């Protein structure tokens, strides 16, 4: 069914090694075993990877990423580490739940970067919130705006891809590429696999690991 250049399956969450509290995240939410797209894409994620994975809307695919981003997470560092995107301002809230449903056990701040913001909840909220989740447009007016710290950032999550470009966030986003350290890993997840995806996957991915189909 699923095709991978990555050769390590994983069918049990307790074999991933994930930090304790993660993975009271983990049970807690309700997952039981992982996914057919979690066995496979988390611990290349985990292992820093830049990775494509084909995969649709669903606790399954949010909880891959989810779960990997917060297992990067440096607890002690309040600062932006991972970012994350999504087509719209109701998917990047729906993200955010997710992770700090798995984050109940940890010390780590969310931030929604959408619209609705006034200029000083979102500077707060971005400054010292290790997990940044929002739209193409938000996000990039921040870092336009100079409000956005992005020198801790380690990875770049690219969520519903063929979304995002189908709506034209191109623009957005590849600039966002470039306000980003040179150093940070990048996925992206997306249920469809067209030019537009391709393209930005040989544009920005170094020899990533491939989950298609």
């Amino acid at each position: 069914q699923i095709q991978t250049n990555y050769q390590k399956v994983v069918y049990k969450f307790d074999d991933m090694e994930l930090d304790e509290q993660l993975l009271r995240g983990v049970f807690g939410y309700g997952f039981e075993e992982p996914s057919a797209i979690q066995q496979r894409a988390i611990m290349p994620i985990i292992e820093g990877h830049d990775v494509l994975a084909q995969a649709q809307s669903g606790t399954g695919k949010t909880g891959t990423f989810s779960i990997a981003a917060l297992q990067r997470i440096d607890t002690s560092v309040k600062a932006p580490q991972a970012l994350m995107l999504a087509p719209t301002r109701e998917l990047a809230l729906q993200i955010q739940k997710v992770v700090m449903a798995l984050a109940f056990h940890m010390d780590i701040k969310v931030h929604a970067c959408i619209g609705g913001t006034s200029f000083v909840e979102d500077a707060e909220g971005l400054r010292d919130a290790q997990i940044v989740v929002g739209t193409p447009g938000r996000v990039f007016d921040n870092i336009q705006r100079r409000r956005f710290r992005t020198d801790k950032i380690k990875m770049f999550i690219l969520d519903e891809a063929d979304e995002m470009l189908s709506s034209g966030f191109k623009e957005q986003i590849y600039q966002i590429f470039t306000l980003l350290p040179p150093t940070t890993q990048v996925v992206l997840l997306s249920a469809t696999m067209p030019n537009d995806v391709l393209e930005v996957t040989t544009k920005f991915m170094r020899n990533p690991v491939r989950i298609l189909v």
